[PDB]
C-alpha cells in the first residue's frame, strides 16, 4: 500500500499503457526513439492539451504548457515573468517558503500572511493588497497536512503552486491566472513541470528575461521551443485519459474526500494517534498525524508494525516528525483502509 | 525500417527493453515511475550511474556528474549565470551556437571570437582563446550543419562545450573540459534529462546574481536531487552507459561510428546525384549533410519519396541547409548506413 509523498502510486492503467516504451505508433518505434517535431508526436502534444482542457474545464484564453526542471524551477518562473515591481505571496509551509525565498532573489516579495507560528498547522487569515503585481499561494502544502479546498477570489492575478492537489477535484480556473504542478503526484511521472497561464497576464515586466525562462516564447512555439520531456508527457496524457474514464474529476473527488474522511475519523478516534493540522484546514490529498501522548512510542512501534503489515511512505517530514499519509487519486479505498486496521489493530 | 532521425534517435533495443522498469523496477513490485526520488533504491541507481559514466569516459577526480531537467537549452543559461562573471568568449559554428551565444548576450558581455556564418557554417574556423576571458565556449558537433570539431582542445580559461550531439560517441580527455553538457535524446539515452559533467573547481567565481533552481553549486550539494529529477529519463541514461561499457566501451564506440562515416561519406563522394556541404576536414561523424549536386536533379521528392519508400526515415534536412541530413549516432548500425548507401545508388539514376 503505497501513500508515497510524490512520486507516488498510479493507476494501473497509466503505467500499463506506457507499453509504448515498446512500440508507440510511430510505426514500430518507442515513443522513447520518436522525434517531438513529428507529426505523431504533435498530435499527443495536441491531444493532452485538448483532454486536458476537457477534464479540468479551461476556458479560452489560457494556454498550457510542459516543461522540465519541475516545480521548483517555476518557482523561479513566474517571478521573472510577472515580478515587475513587487509581489505577495502566503506563506503556508515548506514549499511556499522555498517559493517565496526564489521570488525575494529576483524581487521586492511581500509575505502578507504566515502560519510559521503555530509550527505550519493552520492557514493565517490574509488581505490581498490590489496595488501588487501578482499574488502566490501553495494550495495544498504538501510536508505540513494543510490545504486550501475552496478557489481564491484575488484582485491582482493569482498564482498557485498545485503539485500536490491539482486535478484531484474540479475547480474554477477562471480564478488563477497561472497555475502549475509538478506532474509526480497527481498527474503522471516526474520530469515534466505543467503550467496553465492565462496569456493576457504576461508582457507586463520590465525587461529582463533569458529565451528559455520566457513563458511567452513557450507559448509561441507550442511548449515546444526546445525539446520536451516526451516520455512523461506522455503519462500525462494517459492520466488524464483515466480521469476522463473514471468520470473525470466529479467522482475524483467523491473518491477523494471519502478517502480523507474516513482517514481522519480513524485519527481521531484511534487514541494512539492525534492529528496535527486544526480540522477547518485539513488536507484531502496529505494526511499528518503524530504520536499522542507520547512518544508511545512513534519510535519504532507504530512504524515498523505497519511495515510488516505492508504500509510503505508514510514516514513524517522531519520538521512535523510523526507520520504523514499521502491519498493521491490513484491511492485506493481498499488501501485507506488497510491503514485505517493497521492503525486501529495496533491500538493495545 | 532505418531511423536517421537527429534527436530523439534510434536506440539500442536493450537499453528500450530494459526499461521494463515501467513495468516493474526492484520496489518491490512498484514501477519506476512510481518510485520515490529520496528511496534508497533510486540513490543506488544515481550513484550507480554516475559511477559508470565515471567509468565509461574516463572522468577524473574532481569533477561532478549532474543530471537537469529542461533540455540543454536551458544550460545555454544556466553556463552563463554561474560562470560569466565580467566577460565571456563563444565560437559560433552554427544554429545551436548561436542559440548558446544569444542566451549568454542576454547575461553578459559576450565576444564571439569566430564564425563559419560568412560561407553558411560549412567550415570551422580559426580562432585565437584571449586569457582574459572568464570561460571559452564551443560546440563541438553542430547538428544541423554536419561540422564538427573532432580533437580535444586546449583553452586557458575554462572550456566549456555543448556535446549534445557527440557526446558519448567517442574517447576523451575530460581534463581539458571544465564543464560539459549534453542533452541525453541523441547519444545518452532518451529526452528529459540533460547531463552535465562539471569541474566543481571553477565555479564559485562570480559576482553574485544566481537563483537557487540555477546554481550548479547548490545542485552539486544534493547530489543532483536538490529538486526532484526526472527519474525515468535518468534511467535510459543508466541503461545507455551500461549497454557501451557491455559493448567494449568508447574505444569500440568510435570504431563503428568513424566506419558508419567513412562508408557513408565515400558513397556521397562517390555518387554524382548528391554532393557533400562539408568542408572534408571538418565533416562530422555523427551528422551527415549532403545536397543534390546539380541541381535539383531533384532533391525534390526524388531523393525524398523514394527513400521514404524504401524504410529511410528523417534524413530530411535543416530548411537552412536544405537538402538532407544522415544522423548516424551511437545506436545507429552499420547495417542501417549500407541501406542508405544502397537507395542512394540504386537511384542513380
Ligand atoms: C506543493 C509542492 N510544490 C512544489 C514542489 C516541488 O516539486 P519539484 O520537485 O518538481 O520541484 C513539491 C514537491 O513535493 C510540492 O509538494
Ligand atoms: C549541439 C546541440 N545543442 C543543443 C540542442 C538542443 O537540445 P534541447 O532541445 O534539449 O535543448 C541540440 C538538440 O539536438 C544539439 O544537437
Ligand atoms: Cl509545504
Ligand atoms: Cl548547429
Amino acid at each position: 500500500h503505497n501513500f508515497g509523498a510524490g512520486p507516488a502510486a498510479m493507476a494501473k492503467e497509466v503505467i500499463e499503457a506506457t507499453a509504448k516504451a515498446v512500440n508507440n505508433f510511430w510505426e514500430g518505434l518507442s515513443i522513447l526513439e520518436i522525434s517531438h517535431r513529428s507529426k505523431e508526436w504533435i498530435n499527443v502534444m495536441n491531444e493532452t492539451k485538448a483532454l486536458m482542457k476537457e477534464v479540468m474545464d479551461i476556458p479560452e484564453g489560457y494556454e498550457i504548457l510542459f516543461f522540465g526542471g519541475g516545480a521548483s524551477l517555476q518557482f523561479l518562473m513566474v517571478a521573472m515573468n510577472l515580478l515587475n515591481k513587487k509581489a505577495c505571496y502566503l506563506d503556508t509551509g515548506v514549499w511556499a517558503s522555498k517559493a517565496i525565498k526564489e521570488a525575494e532573489n529576483i524581487g521586492e516579495v511581500k509575505i502578507i500572511g504566515t502560519s510559521k507560528d503555530k509550527n505550519y498547522t493552520y492557514i493565517p487569515e490574509y488581505q490581498i493588497p490590489s496595488d501588487y503585481d501578482y499574488f502566490h499561494i501553495t494550495t495544498n502544502n504538501t510536508i505540513y497536512g494543510t490545504e486550501i479546498r475552496k478557489d481564491i477570489e484575488s484582485p491582482i492575478p493569482l498564482v498557485a503552486d498545485m503539485s500536490s492537489d491539482i486535478l484531484s477535484k474540479p475547480i474554477d480556473i477562471s480564478k488563477y491566472s497561472l497555475i502549475y504542478a509538478g506532474a509526480q503526484k497527481n498527474c503522471g511521472a516526474a520530469g515534466v513541470t505543467i503550467v496553465i497561464i492565462k496569456k493576457e497576464i504576461l508582457g507586463k515586466v520590465q525587461r529582463k528575461i533569458p529565451i528559455i525562462l520566457d513563458y511567452q516564447v513557450h507559448i509561441l512555439n507550442n511548449s515546444m521551443y526546445n525539446t520536451p520531456p516526451v516520455i512523461s508527457i506522455f503519462t500525462v496524457n494517459q492520466t488524464l485519459k483515466y480521469i476522463k474514464k473514471i468520470g473525470g474529476l466529479k467522482k475524483i473527488q467523491e473518491l477523494n474526500e471519502e478517502k480523507a474522511r474516513l482517514l481522519y475519523a480513524e485519527i481521531d478516534r484511534n487514541k494512539i494517534f492525534r492529528g496535527t493540522v486544526r480540522k477547518k484546514d485539513r488536507s484531502i490529498m496529505n494526511v499528518c498525524f503524530v504520536m499522542e501522548e507520547q512518544y508511545k512510542q512513534l519510535e519504532n512501534e507504530f512504524s515498523e508494525y505497519a511495515l510488516q503489515k505492508g504500509i510503505i511512505g508514510i514516514k513524517g517530514h522531519r520538521s512535523v516528525g510523526g507520520f504523514r499519509a499521502s491519498i493521491y487519486n490513484a491511492v485506493t479505498i481498499e488501501s485507506v483502509q488497510a491503514l485505517i486496521k493497521c492503525m486501529h489493530d495496533f491500538e493495545q
